């Protein structure tokens, strides 16, 4: 792709993390510690699962970032609306203020309602994202596989500010306690 001229830096806010995150100093990684990390309660908390968004608000305009994803056996990617919901159980769909891929049990889906199945060949080390406001359009690029298209949603109504969008994942398994990091430009 020739979407690289779009790259902004991107950080993540802290203050919507769930509890058992640590954010690297520098705002550029994210993982799962080992407890709770002893920070107060709000209403800004993904409480349920290991998600956090970028400080960033998005209204306009082209914009693209890369998230390093190595070693991971789980994790979710994207945007979404300012004002998705942080309680409780959800569903990632656009329906829902998301525009998301995942990985989850060794296959690649997009958070379509119902989800759709992707077609990876060289497993991502490292996933580029785009968005288009005007367009409204959100694709996926393979970085590991010179920047091949993974997946675009297209027809997107943002209906609102995007922020990115993150979830490391659960480590039940043991094999997932890799950190998602911005990767520079
Ligand atoms: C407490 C624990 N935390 C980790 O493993 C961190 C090191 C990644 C955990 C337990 C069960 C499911 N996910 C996470």
């Amino acid at each position: 792709h020739h979407h690289h001229h779009h790259m902004v830096h991107i950080t993540l806010d802290r203050n919507t993390a769930n509890s058992w995150l640590i954010i690297s100093k520098d705002r550029r990684q994210v993982r799962m510690g080992d407890t709770h990390q002893n920070v107060s309660d709000n209403k800004e908390r993904f409480s349920n699962y290991p998600m956090v968004l970028g400080a960033q608000r998005f209204s306009s305009g082209k914009m693209y970032w890369e998230v390093d994803v190595t070693q991971k056996e789980a994790w979710d990617l994207g945007v979404c609306r300012d004002s998705v919901q942080r309680k409780g159980q959800f569903s990632l769909s656009p329906e829902n203020g998301f525009w998301t891929i995942w990985l989850w049990q060794d296959s690649y889906e997009a958070g379509t309602s119902p989800q759709t199945t992707l077609h990876i060949q060289v497993p991502p080390c490292q996933i580029g994202i785009f968005v288009d406001y005007e367009a409204g359009v959100v694709s996926f690029y393979n970085i590991t596989d010179h920047g091949s298209l993974i997946y675009t949603f297209s027809e997107c109504v943002f209906a609102g500010p995007l922020r990115p969008f993150f979830n490391v994942g659960f480590n039940y398994s043991g094999g997932n306690a890799a950190p998602l990091k911005l990767c520079p430009l």
